[PDB]
């Protein structure tokens, strides 16, 4: 009637876990830059989507917003990020992630780090952020452990 969920945010690698089978790797150099969205079914924790938007560049924020909307409201959804997410995610898609309950995505900063699990229509069910020390800095990688509950009858 659970899920174990683990979600891993860092400068140079982001991977997902669940149930012991990682669902998401991503460790190579100068790729997989931004905020790495998963998708799971609430009752069976299935990948339904896995997405990728480089929101430190221009647009993708946008890409995100349009499809974080068509998310049913049932689903789980995961966020990680790889690098850096923060420079290009403007206000729409800030509001969007307040919207989910997420207390460290709307106010993500420069190289900061952040693992997001949470129903899509609420609650969150764990979030972990470091935010960078300084400029050429970035937020210390964040290991994120989360029991998601699941629906059934
Ligand atoms: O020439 N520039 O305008 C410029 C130089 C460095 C820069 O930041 C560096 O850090 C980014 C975010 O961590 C990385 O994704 C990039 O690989 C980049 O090398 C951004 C712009």
């Amino acid at each position: 009637r659970v899920l174990d969920v683990e979600v891993y945010s860092s400068r140079s690698k982001v991977y997902v876990a669940v149930d012991g089978t990682t669902v998401l790797e991503d460790e190579a150099r100068e790729q997989g830059r931004g905020i790495h969205v998963i998708v799971l079914n609430q009752a069976t924790g299935h990948v339904m989507a896995k997405r990728v938007f480089d929101t430190y560049s221009p647009h993708e924020d946008e890409a995100m917003v349009l499809f974080l909307n068509m998310v049913a409201p049932g689903r789980v959804l995961i966020c990680t990020v790889k690098d850096e997410g923060s420079f290009h995610l403007k206000d729409t898609a800030k509001a969007l992630l307040r919207s989910l309950g997420s207390q460290a995505g709307p106010a993500l900063g420069w190289r900061d780090t952040w693992a997001f699990v949470g129903r899509k229509g609420g609650p969150v069910f764990g979030e972990k952020h470091s935010k960078s020390p300084a400029l050429s800095s970035w937020g210390d990688p964040v290991l994120l452990k989360t029991d998601v509950p699941l629906s059934s009858a």
